[PDB]
């Protein structure tokens, strides 16, 4: 399992997958509240993939640098590009977000969304990765994580399968073993179709408390200044399945 | 719920060739004759209507109890199946079978004994105005004398979880019968895909979805559609129907 | 489930037993368990009920302990023969084909007759499961002592009715479980599904008749045996409630 | 068990108690939410019990008229009225809501705020009550309830035992049975203090699920015009534990 | 805790408490069953009680002998009989049904209801108890138990707290430990008062589960000929709460 | 919430006269000697400094193995049983009892071989900020060889159910031990009564307050406080940790 292999199987359905099997369907309202917080400067998403959020925020007129670990995400992203009528605002880069090398460019806001910081598996990583944002973030700028939230996910200790989503001809799984210790969750997702293809996506993450992810921020130069439920800034509580949070460089 | 193709018709039309064959668990429940004769107690020894006929698997007992017995069917294929089992049955000739959509019957100045609808077919309309003018429409076919049966899975002894879920629903030797489903309290829907996993690598796969309702709220739709509720059991078998009862079947007659 | 033998579980699963990884495959105590049992030993041969594959038996036998393998299924057989032939100590493991709800072994007596990894609860009946510890018994060496391992339904926290579940995730297939659990006949009737990146899927089925501590001593003493102590496995960790499995050790009866 | 047993017991300290043993924290929320809806005319309180809500209401300049069944809630009220700058906005009305006598007058809004409807017992006289309620509103006028929403409040089935809440000398214990065919919740409130004594104050409710709810306005002469999840006109959806629904006389 | 404590706490209050916290409301059916099987001869209930089961089979002209360990219980059984206009036919005895004591004398039926012999805590005493039971039967006589099954009881793995029945001015409560390897039930039954009363009536259990009651029938020399989910005799399964198991002397 | 006179000082002023007399899983558990044995063998020749030393349960068995302990408690009551118990006991001129709390220590000079908080006592500082600050002052306090050990519930084999509870905590022939509490799982805060009802009608409520770390996020705390992690057990006869592992027991050192 590498940076990248995520990336690499699901490139080419990441965009297809209906409902709930899809990425959380919050693109323009993502793309809305970092354009808010953007003013008229440049932002870095991390693990762009297929741009969900960097096309919606190219329609915006902010300028986004994408950085991206797989070959075929990122083509996805160029194809996608070159036919939009502002891909020209959304600029690619290959390259893995633990380990950044971006020089002198500065951002106004570097965000990740959907879990991306989750993708790196390991608190030390994670905190680095952190790190490295808050010395990319201008003097006004700020870091948005979009992350699920343990507690409001109820995830069960051990093994796990669930139902994901259904289409008339197939069926949406998950099978997943999750460690609480490490907290780490490992899985596949499955789709079944009619007539008997199969066809298995693995993913791994590691996820944090928000005490501890605000610890982690602490830790990196980063204090914590807001925590929604989701882009539409709706209440953050203990049974939010996910949470959006802001940080700025600290005193 | 992104089954956007779902029509009165697709439960049916995937169905049909196997809903005879699947074991245990997996296939309808085996109360068939038990059915029949619980109806056939209510027929002023008369034509009865059942609602969503589907194979005959309760319409054939009936048959064999000398009832006759109309059935309307929406599945082109579910009433071949029908149709076909009829001309090899005994009896066959007093199973009428209708093509037409229950949720909007047309049988003119028939009237019957019984409108019957086994096994959830009520609940294979996806709406509680839906199901109302069915009532009602079940009501205004009803002679005299006559009764509207329903049987329906009884929310509160299904212990149905909040939202989606995946189970086991039978063993065979070379395959199994899973159930992917979707549970919405709110709209009160399930919706769900019946899973074959074959020792192949084949997959085949039966969607269905139902809206289902409480007994107090159906009971005041059978209010609503002119119908008053007569007697409501656990089974045809007429057991007592208390909170973990998995299904009811419920009576109910014309309003004073 | 219809048409299921004492081999049909053997049959399907001989080839790949060995193959699967993590929580699929069979525990990973084989040579724990060996030591285990070649503790209790001494200077005699040992008798395995549904020596499989030999998981047990081979570490057994690189223990220089003679062991007398009984198994039912011709393919698990096999798979046994084969490795033996490879292994430099496969002349120390016996393989003899029988039901051993019906072992028929004559003059030979054991220093051990053990049956790990729930092989008891193969049998699928609490009658069975008697007669054959009543056997075992019977296969004795005075000294000698009876050994199984079995899961702890308290421990094992089984669910009642049907279930589903993820047993282990490999890159390219993930292995789920189906199972039926039916709490009066004590029984747990399950298949073992690989679904594989192909769109291949394989199905191995198996069937338990489980125990719980209290009947299962309750049955040995009907078989003339008498428990002498009880671990959660064979490492001798303190078995309680909380135990997915344990160890439990038979002696002949005063 | 009476229409007035509730009260009779609970009175003396209903506004005393802390946190989630108390009734909810809305009553601002909700007299802004009636008064919006009160335009120049009178509206009618549903057992107005203490004035939790009807205060806050006369806070703003509107008339509310309020039915209790209980001698001693009433006092209550009374005794909170005189003593209010705005008490006088306030009308007291001794009588059983399921069985409303107010004869010519007609409200603007007719509301039942925290389960009040459930407090009958029965589907018969939920409806009895809304249709009444239905033919005291005047042209314009809207009936008004909120619910506990059985979905989003996750209640086992059988009987059950619970913490309301903790105080330095006392806890609020819940000792309940849930009837899901009846859908009756009958329970003891019990509150444990540190001197070794033991208080218990019981109530009775029948809860109606949202789609049946809204078919018992329509038997009523009502249709729904909006719900939400409170009176602050949050979203509505599963997991909510509450509703709020506005009801207006039917085409 | 003795084979007496049970009894010697409870007896004032056995008979008068409502609902799931009395005993089974099952004594005229428990009284017929047990009549069907009796033929001409005497029968001996074990634990006997205040008689909740005797005085059914009196008034069915049935002679009871009854055991019972408790003074209290007892002398509660005295005091009915006397009232009782069959009275007569109920013949209490002293004594511990762990240790019968009764010489030549034989009976029809020997029966425990409601858990009784689950009041032994142990399988071995279970097993002596059911081998005395047998050698008290004559020829064609029959051993009758009711007993939870644990299946169908769903009994939590260590402790639990849940609320056993509500009345007007008290709750029932009831605190209690499960130990699945020993079998054990140990608990406390609660009454809760409105005058700041407390009383405590603990009791303890050790089931058996149906394989194995049959296993320790089998050891005692008895045969299981009928199980049924109670003295009405509908069909036992895996959801029963309890049985009702007939045994006879073996082959 | 609403316990809003809950001090440092609460939970022992109200436990301190029953605190060693509760039975079974009511009492604390019944480690004393083992977790003695486990920091006697970290302490070299050196004093050890037990936080919150209560009545002395570790105290004292470690000034059986002739280890010198210094003990910090914020309870005056507690205090009073611990000085009560050593005036009595042959080894009790070992354990040297100090009034103070924790989150603020004041010890000078002074230095440690071990400083250790047993039995949750650093989840007893309600806040992430304050566990920080008192393990940073630990650090402080430890010679060069020195070790900071803990005893802290592990969440994750814990299962603690997201909200309120309640719970049997034991049984004793006259009264019933009861737990009511309430969970906040983003403050991770366990706040709760003990209750103890007896035959008598007599009710006592004993109420505690605790903020617990998962152990990823405290070694992150030892980290920013200068400490690093060097083992992790389930308990003091060093079992395997894992995640069913109701507590750990974690033993820090100074950082590089
Ligand atoms: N270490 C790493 N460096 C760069 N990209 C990474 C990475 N780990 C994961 N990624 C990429 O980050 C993305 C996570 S998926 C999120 C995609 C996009 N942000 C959206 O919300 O729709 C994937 O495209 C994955 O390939
Ligand atoms: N709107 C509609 N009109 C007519 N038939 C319908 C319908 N919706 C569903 N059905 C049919 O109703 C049946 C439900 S399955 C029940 C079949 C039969 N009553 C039995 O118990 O065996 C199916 O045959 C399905 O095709
Ligand atoms: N009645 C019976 N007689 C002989 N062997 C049996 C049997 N029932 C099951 N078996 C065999 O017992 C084995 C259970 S699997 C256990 C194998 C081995 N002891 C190990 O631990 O790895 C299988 O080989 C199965 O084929
Ligand atoms: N049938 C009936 N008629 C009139 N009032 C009733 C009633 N049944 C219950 N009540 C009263 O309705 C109130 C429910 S409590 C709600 C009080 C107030 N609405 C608040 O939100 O704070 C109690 O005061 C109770 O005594
Ligand atoms: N070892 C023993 N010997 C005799 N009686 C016992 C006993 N252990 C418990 N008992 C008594 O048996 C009774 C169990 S309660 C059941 C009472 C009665 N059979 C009924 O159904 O209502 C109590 O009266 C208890 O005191
Ligand atoms: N902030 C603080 N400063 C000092 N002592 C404290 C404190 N908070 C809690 N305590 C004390 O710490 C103890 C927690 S209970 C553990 C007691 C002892 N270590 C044992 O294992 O048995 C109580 O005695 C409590 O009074």
């Amino acid at each position: 399992y590498d940076e990248t292999t995520y990336g690499d199987q699901i490139a080419d359905v990441y965009d297809e997958w209906p409902g709930d099997a899809g990425p959380p369907p919050d693109g323009r309202e993502a793309a809305l509240f970092v354009a808010a917080l953007a003013a008229a400067r440049p932002v870095l998403e991390l693990g762009v993939g297929t741009g969900r959020v960097a096309f919606p925020l190219a329609d915006l007129g902010v300028e986004v640098h994408g950085v991206e670990s797989s070959e075929p995400m990122l083509d996805k992203l160029r194809e996608k590009a070159a036919a939009h009528p502002n891909g020209n605002l959304v600029v690619p880069v290959l390259g893995n977000f633990a380990k950044l090398d971006l020089g002198e460019q500065r951002y106004s806001v570097v965000f990740a969304a959907f879990n991306t910081l989750f993708c790196l598996l390991g608190q030390d990583e994670q905190i680095d990765c952190m790190r490295q944002a808050r010395e990319l973030l201008e003097p006004g700028g700020t870091f948005v994580v979009q992350c699920l939230n343990p507690a409001g996910q109820r995830l069960a200790t051990g093994n796990t399968f669930g139902t994901v989503e259904l289409e008339d001809t197939a069926v949406h799984l998950e099978a997943s073993k999750h460690d609480p210790l490490a907290q780490t969750l490992s899985a596949h997702h499955i789709v079944l179709s009619e007539g008997g293809g199969i066809r298995l996506f693995p993913y791994r993450l590691r996820y944090a408390y928000p005490a501890e992810l605000d610890l982690m921020a602490n830790v990196a130069g980063l204090e914590l200044v807001e925590r929604h439920a989701d882009f539409e800034r709706r209440r953050f509580d203990a049974s939010s399945r996910y949470h959006v949070s802001v940080y700025r460089a600290a005193a």
